[PDB]
């Protein structure tokens, strides 16, 4: 109760009387000496979560319940206090549903973690759509997990077509049949042949046509499994320009 | 229902918890509420760190939260955040300790997902062949790839926080902040979508032909742009060789 760090509160469906903790007063940004009031509790809230609050108290009134709703208050000028109000029902007897008691939780840090994840996901999508090189992400066994827009244009598969399939569908033989062992050999020996180095190889479209590409791989670890992020650059025009360079310099020579 | 409730009074060392509280702990529902039973659900290294925490809160004053996982239900553990405070019987005697049990399995999944995305962001930043740069709505560098460091000669910690205009010659340098500013109001892109060959400037002072590709995104009321920069210094080496060789024919 002293230094608890969590607010507590009470509200009765009949007589609408409310008593919150002193730790709860600070969370609402008001109440230095003034008394607890449910109308005052409304005043601190912004007028969207308001209607969701009485919708919640009407929902928990009906037969049963469970009460948890989240909101932000205007405590400070350029910041908001995010609070998750959680509560449970206690009936007097078999007769009616009397006062509902609960807690106020400070969920500033949880919402901060939320937004950070949301930003990272949004940004990952932008990287996938914008990157000029074809970006492919596989798991420890070569199973495509992400497939960039450039990769779609280059290999002729869509993201939904490619994600879940083995990365060896992108390459001709013998590399297609050997690519699983390439990954397994790397994982046991830790001796890289393309990671950090880079290699020009031949990639294969869904058409069946083949094209010269530069491959670059980087590794990561998540939940006990590695993931490999590949970057593919189409060298079909680069060696086409080299084919121009060598044959045009022949008629000079 | 709601979250679980419990109290462990320091006087008489008893402990009682609510009906939703015991389901969170994985209580067999025959067992009664005892403090030695609570410590039997926790895993060994968690156990001692919990018991380290109560010893640090044995000092009269304050509050107590710990997070842990019990694992006997689904092969993936149940995460609980146990938060508690003190009440005092008299002026100098602390008697009861009352608090709550919070299911936080969702809170730990978002943590892990964020961790994975952050790890993958670092992997891309190290590995992408083109220079990747990320700016906010005002042109301040927020992320700076390894390839960008090698191309522009600034370090990540040097570049981040600085305006992106330090990467380009004049007059683009002085005009770049207007370019972003006009784009934000008008929404008419000139490089977003299209892809422009421009000239960039290293910290050296030297310049080079680069290709710029920009992608937009929105987060927290501010746009962010991700620039992909490719050096064309060897591409135009071959283009100059092609131009000289086919001009020597005519
Ligand atoms: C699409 C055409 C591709 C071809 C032809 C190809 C070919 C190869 C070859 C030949 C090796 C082994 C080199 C050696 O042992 O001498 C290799 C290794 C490997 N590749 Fe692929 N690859 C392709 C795409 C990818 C992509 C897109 C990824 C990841 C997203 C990837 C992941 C790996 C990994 C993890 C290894 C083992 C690590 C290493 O040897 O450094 N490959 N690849
Ligand atoms: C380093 C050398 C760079 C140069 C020389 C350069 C040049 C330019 C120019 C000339 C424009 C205006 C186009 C016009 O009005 O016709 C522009 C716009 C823009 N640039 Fe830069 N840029 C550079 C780097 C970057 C990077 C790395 C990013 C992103 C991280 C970026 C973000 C933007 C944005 C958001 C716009 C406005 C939207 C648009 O017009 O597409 N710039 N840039």
């Amino acid at each position: 109760i002293e230094g608890f760090g969590v607010g507590t509160w009470d509200l009765d469906l009949k007589t609408w009387a409310l008593d919150w903790s002193d730790t709860a007063r600070t969370l609402l940004g008001i109440g230095q000496d003034q008394p607890a009031s449910y109308d005052l509790f409304l005043s601190r809230l912004e007028p969207d979560d308001r209607e969701r609050v009485e919708s919640a108290i009407k929902r928990v009134s009906e037969r049963g319940g469970g009460f948890d709703v989240s909101f932000r208050v205007a405590g400070t000028s350029n910041a908001g206090q995010w609070i998750r109000a959680r509560a449970g029902l206690i009936r007097d007897e078999a007769g009616t549903a009397r006062h509902l008691s609960g807690i106020f939780l400070d969920i500033d840090e949880e919402k901060q973690v939320e937004g950070a994840l949301r930003t990272r996901e949004t940004h990952l999508r932008s990287i996938l759509h914008t990157i000029p090189d074809a970006m492919i992400v596989i798991d420890g066994h070569g199973i495509i997990q992400l497939f960039s827009t450039a990769a779609e244009r280059l290999f002729g598969w869509s993201e939904l077509e490619a994600i879940g399939q083995n990365v060896n569908i992108l390459m001709p033989e013998p590399d297609r049949s050997r690519h699983d062992s390439y990954i397994s050999r790397y994982r046991t020996t830790s001796d890289p042949h393309i990671i950090g180095i880079g290699r020009i190889v031949t990639g294969k479209r869904r058409d069946g046509t083949t094209f010269p590409m530069h491959l670059s791989i980087g590794e990561m670890q998540s939940g006990g499994e590695p993931y490999f992020t590949g970057f593919v650059r189409d060298l079909t025009e680069h060696q086409q320009t080299q084919a121009r360079l060598q044959e045009l310099q022949s008629e000079l020579v």
